[PDB]
């Protein structure tokens, strides 16, 4: 899949049992989901974005379906408004930028 | 150039005489400077990212060479604390997501 940038770049991911759609974000270091119930233990996080911080809970060897491509790892979760799927899960599904 | 996301994928731009360091930001419609004194008139303009608002001038048709490759687009400046490249200069140097 070669995924041009006129329109987001969104895909859809499986975790937690549950269907998302998801942004393919490089200019996130971090993975972020709106508000979701997820298996086991967390730890409170804060992240910096523009225009300020949120609070979230981090989650740990989360395992995601993004683009039917599996991927384990850290999950943050709180009040985005849109979810994000950053760099430390789109190098584990060997994902590029080109040009 | 092929880049990997293990690092955040920053490259060098030039823009009004100056070189900076700007992030290629797949999750970001618009593209985002820190203060910078720029030709032409501007508009007022709010835009959301993580944890709030900013408030950002509106330049458009404003000349940017982004790793070499020269783009015109709208460029938004104000109180970001990464330069940001998005995805309104992106398509502009035909860059694509690849997995
Ligand atoms: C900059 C920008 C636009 O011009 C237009 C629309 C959205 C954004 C925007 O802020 N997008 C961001 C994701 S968050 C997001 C929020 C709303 C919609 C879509 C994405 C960037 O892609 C990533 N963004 C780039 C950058 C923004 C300036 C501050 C430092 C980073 C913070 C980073 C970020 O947020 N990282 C998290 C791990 C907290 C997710």
């Amino acid at each position: 899949p070669q995924i041009t940038l006129w329109q987001r770049p969104l895909v859809t991911i499986k975790i937690g049992g549950q269907l998302k759609e998801a942004l393919l974000d490089t200019g996130a270091d971090n993975t972020v989901l709106e508000e979701m119930s997820l298996p086991g233990r967390w730890k409170p996080k804060m992240i910096g974005g523009i225009g300020g911080f949120i609070a979230v809970r981090q989650y740990d060897q989360i395992l995601i379906e993004i683009c039917g491509h599996k991927a384990i790892g850290t999950v943050l979760v709180g009040p985005t408004p849109v979810n994000i799927i950053g760099r430390n899960l789109m190098t584990q599904i060997g994902c590029t930028l080109n040009f």
